[PDB]
């Protein structure tokens, strides 16, 4: 019906940044040092003074220990604030009940996982285990269903109650298991896990994962950010419907704010706030990772989090108010390296591979996914139809979509799929629907979408919606100027295609509560990890569970109404999970591909790179690390192994030699 070819290939893209790939056991291990050291004024105003416990007691008998021969500049030295920026407005501290801080590195900071799969990008291998973080250890059985996961002995949380395997169990099965609770992210639902997957307690610094699927060594990578992030029991379990009178929307409002000293595993803790202004952290005390030579993490005493805009935060890491920026805009882009152009420009800006994409993705429940109307139900029955999609893409000049957000070498022809930046990516797997506005036009009219009132819409046949002009429904993110110029755009390729389109924009917090929750047609997405990394969230390629894919969805309870394709490639990401052998993996990867672009389980719309922005007095950032790989460069950069030179140290410290106080306090500590 389509002349389908393959993508052209995009213009080389240079002036980027080059990794320097390592062993995985480079970064970390767990021993006990002889000695440790912390900040001169924690012992001296704190410590004598009474205070605080001396730091041997508040360390786990075994730290994580960051080794210096991974560390781009060296061991570092104490001092100066990390000023961050975002667009994001802070919903509460409760991450386990999917709650937002305000993005743009906060959730990440105060939410640390059972393992860390950011700084991966270094890592030489893509068979490579994640890193151990709060599980300091783990084993498989002789028969692959059995993993036995040890973790961090003698942690404890930012208010002083230790860490142990109750907060893991909590998280299990009051968070996850619960079907009333929904983890932030969106893709915590216990078939990420493996269907069947069922863990237990063995003692308090061990538990005890069972899989249905012998060695699926691919669901580690599901146990870090931001799948499997603990909470502190001894502060979310009194407050949780299963163990109190309070509901499920009172648990997951239980922590405002305005509520101080949340306990947390993370480097800082959240001490100061102000609505629609800022976020202050000071570093945690009972922080449980040191240095090669002990000296305890973070090296930096306090973290700022303003509250603006996403475009705001590339602005100001080019003026030098703020210290980091992914520059993810392509808006954004022209201003930004007009400014790094200066040699007196206060940051660096480093671009990486096109791991950044768009896609269209169409809802194709039809089973009653966000409940939908006759109008609704109407729009799923033609996403389900493969002419209708086909017809879609073909509509879509994506040469003058790239040109819209940024003219140059930036921008790919982007089809769907597994992002071309990525290893596992083959462009002879990758179906290209080259612009065919007329062709286009007439597979609509062979489906029965003809224009009958004469006003340039088509309508649907009389025996569907009483023959009325095709209305379709298009979710979008209010908080970035890409998302917006991409929903704009969209509307008027369809326009020239006879196709009706209303732009549905939202906040962030209502977008994604609306998208998990079915309540969409069609919907303007940023692409997940996924689709930059494939062995990260490797689930989320496929409907393999009912709330692992992000478009087609079952509602509770009822079974998948699987089209065929989906099931191919539920097939396909199945057997990747399980795969031992990496050439049978990069060959399922091409199958996967494969059929993903030829029967369009999303329509891509965009690909292009992003750049790291970072204030050049800090040390310790990784060269060539992506803004998004594994994860956010936020994670990736590893903040609390940065540092800044004693003279080239900003004087930002809104709290200088404080501490956070007890949890519901006022603020922080002095005196
Ligand atoms: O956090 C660092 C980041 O901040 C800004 O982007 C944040 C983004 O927030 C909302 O994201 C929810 C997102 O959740 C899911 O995506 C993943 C995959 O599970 O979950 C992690 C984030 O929770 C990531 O590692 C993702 O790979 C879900 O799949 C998806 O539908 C949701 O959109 C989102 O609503 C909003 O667009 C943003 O505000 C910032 O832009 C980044 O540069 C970076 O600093
Ligand atoms: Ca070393
Ligand atoms: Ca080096
Ligand atoms: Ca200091
Ligand atoms: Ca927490
Ligand atoms: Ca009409």
């Amino acid at each position: 019906a389509f002349e389908t070819t393959t993508p052209p290939e995009p213009p080389q893209f240079p002036a980027e940044g080059k990794i320097n790939y390592v062993a995985r056991d480079t970064i970390l291990e767990f021993k006990a040092l002889p000695s440790y050291s912390e900040p001169d004024w924690i012992t001296e105003k704190f410590e004598k003074a009474g205070k605080l416990p001396p730091l041997k007691e508040r360390l786990p008998e075994e730290p994580l220990v960051y080794k210096t021969g991974n560390m781009p500049d060296g061991v570092g030295v104490y001092g100066d604030t990390m000023r961050h920026v975002v667009g994001g407005r802070p919903e509460g501290w409760n991450y386990i009940a999917g709650q937002s801080q305000g993005w743009g590195g906060i959730d990440i900071a105060l939410s640390e996982c059972l393992t860390r799969t950011a700084p991966l990008f270094q890592v030489d291998a893509k068979d490579t285990e994640p890193l151990p973080n709060l599980a300091k250890s783990w084993e498989w059985s002789e028969d692959g269903h059995t993993l036995t996961m040890h973790l961090v002995k003698g942690a404890k949380w930012s208010d002083g109650e230790a860490f142990n395997a109750d907060d893991v169990m909590f998280y299990w099965e009051d968070a996850v298991v619960d079907p009333n609770v929904s983890p932030l992210g969106g893709g915590a639902s216990p078939e990420a896990f493996g269907e069947g997957t069922t863990l237990k307690k063995i003692d308090d610094y061990t538990v005890e994962w069972t899989f249905k699927a012998a060695f699926p060594k691919q669901y580690l990578y599901t146990m870090a950010y931001p799948s499997f992030c603990p909470g502190p029991s001894h502060i979310l379990k009194p407050q949780h419907p299963k163990y109190s009178k309070n509901t499920y929307n009172q648990f997951k409002n239980a922590f405002p704010p305005e509520y101080m000293n949340m306990p947390v595993m993370g480097a800082w803790v959240p001490v100061s706030y102000r609505p629609d202004d800022l976020i202050v952290l000071r570093r945690n005390p009972y922080y449980w990772k040191v240095d090669e030579k002990g000296q305890q993490l973070p090296y930096l005493n306090e973290v700022h989090y303003k509250l603006s805009t996403w475009a705001d935060r590339d602005v100001q890491a080019v003026a030098g108010s703020g210290d980091f920026s992914n520059l993810e805009q392509p808006e954004n882009f022209v201003a930004s390296l007009k400014r790094a152009a200066d040699p007196n420009a206060p940051a660096r800006l480093a671009f990486g591979p096109r791991l950044i994409g768009y896609n269209l993705q169409m809802n194709f429940s039809a089973n009653g996914w966000g409940n939908p109307d006759e109008r609704g139900q109407a729009i799923r029955e033609l996403n389900r139809n493969e002419v209708f999609r086909q017809a879609v893409t073909s509509a879509l000049d994506r040469k003058a979509i790239g040109d819209s957000l940024v003219k140059g070498p930036f921008t790919a022809i982007y089809p769907g799929g597994i992002s071309s930046g990525t290893s596992f990516y083959d462009r002879a797997s990758t179906v290209y629907y080259p612009f065919n506005l007329e062709g286009a036009k007439a597979a609509l009219a062979s489906i029965g979408l003809k224009d009958t009132d004469g006003d340039g819409f088509l309508n649907f046949p009389k025996e569907t919606l009483g023959g009325r002009n095709v209305e379709i429904t298009l979710l979008v993110n209010n908080g970035y100027a890409t998302d917006k110029s991409l929903a704009e755009g969209l509307v008027g390729q369809m326009a020239k295609l006879g196709l009706r389109v209303v732009i549905h924009s939202l906040d962030s917090n209502q977008r994604d509560a609306a998208h998990y929750g079915g309540q969409f047609d069609w919907l303007v997405r940023r692409n997940s990890t996924e689709l930059s990394s494939v062995v990260q969230n490797t689930e989320q390629l496929a409907p393999v569970g009912p709330r692992t894919s992000w478009n087609h969805r079952s509602p509770e309870g009822k079974e998948l109404d699987l089209m065929p394709f989906e099931k191919e490639m539920a097939d396909i990401v199945r057997k990747f999970i399980s795969s031992q052998d990496n050439a049978e993996r990069a060959d399922l990867m091409k199958q996967y591909q494969k059929v993903y672009t030829q029967n369009l389980y999303t329509i891509g719309l965009t690909e292009y790179p992003g750049a790291l922005i970072v204030n050049k007095r800090f040390s310790n950032v990784p060269q060539g690390t992506p803004i998004f790989m594994f994860n956010w460069a936020e994670d990736a950069i590893i903040r609390e192994r940065l540092w800044v030179a004693a003279d080239k140290q900003g004087k930002y410290e809104l709290f200088p030699q404080q501490l956070p106080g007890k949890p519901g306090e006022g603020g922080p500590i002095n005196h």
